[PDB]
RNA sequence: AUUGAAAGUUCUGUUUCGAAGAAAACCCGCCUCAGAUU
């Protein structure tokens, strides 16, 4: 199981809305990080046939592990939601083992946008390497899904509602999945929640809790 | 190529006309550059 970091600095913000007035989403879904890392191997690309409808160059990298955190502060504006936080800091771990490490950091240097077209991102370093998993006590801050218990205190955690890979099909709606996050909803900004958990990743000292 | 792809809240308008900081008032009343030298 190979893992790989990436820093990346904001310009504006990014926006997504969420589906079904235009409220959004606090942070980035993994299928919008699974998509821009897929955009640095489809570029230039827009329809490929699944086999049996045209939903999106993107169904193929459906199996690789992402999560993201803030580094700044920002806050969430609707005037279609926005969240603006400019000139900050996003830090997003993949972690997987479809392809190698040179292939992973290929396509981890290649992100341009989150979101819509206006959310353009540069990126500043990256980092490669093999993860350890473990399932002792650890304390995260990246978002995890519902069913992970708690130990510490109930007083950071939000509660929104993602959606798996099957939406990545035009004319039809991907199933919904609960999703915990820990943020202070103003100012925006990330604190650290203690899990026990059962699968979680050492990439680095901050561990990433996936169940 | 990411509930993503496609979208100008845009066009038109004077803060304008008029109204003296003006009239009265001494700086002024006394004081040696003076005694010695071819």
């Amino acid at each position: 199981m190979i893992y790989s970091k990436v820093f990346l600095k904001l310009h504006w913000g990014f926006s997504v809305v969420k589906p079904l007035a235009k409220p959004g989403f606090y942070l980035p879904p993994p299928t919008t990080l699974i998509g821009a890392l897929s955009y640095g191997k489809f570029r230039g690309v827009d329809n490929i046939n699944l086999g049996n409808v045209y939903g999106s160059p993107a169904y193929n990298f459906r199996n690789i592990m992402a999560t993201a955190r803030l580094e700044s502060e920002g806050v969430y504006t609707e005037d279609t939601g926005k969240v603006y936080i400019p000139n900050g800091r996003l830090v997003v771990v993949y972690v997987t083992d479809s392809i190698s490490k040179e292939e992973l950091e290929k396509l981890c240097w290649s992100i341009t946008r989150i979101g819509c077209k206006e959310c353009l991102a540069s990126v500043e370093n990256v980092e490669v390497g093999e993860a350890k998993k473990v399932s002792g006590r650890v304390k995260t801050r990246y978002y995890f899904r519902d069913t992970v218990k708690v130990v510490g205190r109930k007083e950071f955690l939000e509660y929104v509602t993602f959606w798996e890979e099957n939406g990545y099909i035009w004319g039809k709606e991907g199933s919904p999945v609960r999703y915990i996050l820990p943020i202070t909803t103003y100012p925006l900004a990330s604190k650290e929640v203690e899990v026990e958990a059962k699968e979680a990743y050492e990439v680095g000292g901050e561990y990433v809790v996936f169940s």
